[PDB]
Parts: C-alpha cells; sequence; structure tokens
C-alpha cells in the first residue's frame, strides 16, 4: 500500500480541499500505473517519494487532466543536478520542491510539455483568438522582469533573467509561481495571473482563503 495520505503531507499540497486530495490522489495512483519513474545512479526513492512525485506531476493538470501528460512515458531522476522525450529531474530539486517557496521543478517540467504539446513558445494549448493576448500579456511579464533585473541585479530579483528573455522559460516559471507561490505572481501580473487561471482551471490563492 503506496503512503498516500502521508504523501499528501508537504506545504505545496497544504491548501488543497478534501475532495481535491482525494481527486490527487487517484490522479497520481494512475500516473504511477501509467509511467516509470526510473531513479538512476544508485538513487533509491522509497514509496513515499514516488508518490509525491507522481502528485507533484499531477498537481498542474488536476483540473486539466492525466492526458494532459501523454506527451511522456517515464520520467528520469538522477542523485544531483548536473518532444515524446522522457521528463528529467534530480532529488536534491525534487526535495525542494516540497516546500512552498515559488520553486518546483516537476511543475516547470510539466509546463514545458504543456507548452510544446508545437513549438515551446511560452503559450500552451488555450484558443487561436487568445493567443495575441496571452503573448502581449507573456511579453509585457516579461519586460517588467527585465526592467526589474535592470534596477536592482539579478540576485535581488526575483527571477533569473532567463525568465526575461525566453517566454518558454516565462511561462515555466510562472507556473512554478503559480503553483508554489502565488502571492509572487498575483498581485505583480494580475492579466496574466487570470489567464494562468483559466487555463489551468484553479486559482491557488482562492484555494488559501477557504
Ligand atoms: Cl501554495
Amino acid at each position: 500500500e503506496m503512503p498516500w495520505e502521508q504523501a499528501l503531507a508537504i506545504p505545496v499540497l497544504a491548501h488543497l480541499s478534501s475532495t481535491e486530495q482525494h481527486k490527487l490522489t487517484q490522479m497520481a495512483a494512475r500516473f504511477l500505473q501509467q509511467k516509470r519513474l526510473v531513479a538512476l545512479q544508485g538513487l533509491e526513492l522509497t514509496p513515499l517519494h514516488q508518490a509525491r512525485i507522481a502528485m507533484l506531476f499531477c498537481l498542474p493538470v488536476l483540473e486539466l487532466g492525466i492526458e494532459w501528460l501523454d506527451g511522456f512515458h517515464e520520467v528520469l531522476i538522477y542523485p544531483a543536478p548536473f518532444q515524446q522525450g522522457p521528463v528529467v529531474l534530480n532529488w536534491l530539486d525534487i526535495q525542494d520542491s516540497f516546500d512552498a517557496s515559488g520553486f518546483n521543478l516537476v511543475v516547470h517540467e510539466v509546463a514545458h510539455k504543456l507548452d510544446t504539446r508545437d513549438r515551446a513558445s511560452g503559450v500552451p494549448l488555450i484558443p487561436l483568438r487568445e493567443v495575441a493576448g496571452w503573448e502581449h500579456d507573456l511579453h509585457a511579464a516579461m519586460n517588467n522582469i527585465q526592467d526589474e533585473i535592470d534596477l536592482v541585479g539579478e540576485s535581488a530579483a526575483s527571477i533569473d533573467a532567463y525568465a526575461a528573455t525566453d517566454p518558454a522559460e516565462c511561462f515555466a516559471v510562472l507556473s512554478e509561481y503559480f503553483f508554489s507561490a502565488p502571492e509572487l505572481f498575483a498581485p505583480r501580473f494580475p492579466a496574466l495571473w487570470q489567464r494562468f487561471c483559466h487555463f489551468y482551471r484553479q486559482d491557488p490563492l482562492a484555494r488559501r482563503r477557504e
């Protein structure tokens, strides 16, 4: 028996409703039926680690569906940092991804898969008529991040200068914020935040209230 109840007890998942926890648990169990977590270079992942990884994968698609993760069959997990291709992660960053700090490698990688589900362009599958307005708000968010970096420096800035430059990277980083530290996102980028709420069919800030 996978320790699903104990798996849920991590900060990034702490604000899910009881129905959301049940729904996430089931999707994660389905994930582990359909996909392999391949721990490399002697890394050993316990059932609790595996359950938590599966849940992190499923969080961004909780309301979209597990089929949104059909662009990969396996996840490769190295102990540490260095198309239909496997998602590559490392255990050091995954452990950080359990916190509600704004960093989440799993969500980052999922965002990239949602983006390219198509070229990696910072635009996931949205209506054709919304693409211009999405790109407008994304690129404004990017310029806003560059202005910050120009003013206070890379270290003091929230986001790395790569997210200010590559729209795909921006999408992926803001997705990390969306799920892990929405207070860094909602008040700063209200228009883009609204589009992400509509795309992901989740409101992580409303969640904290309830
Ligand atoms: Cl949170």
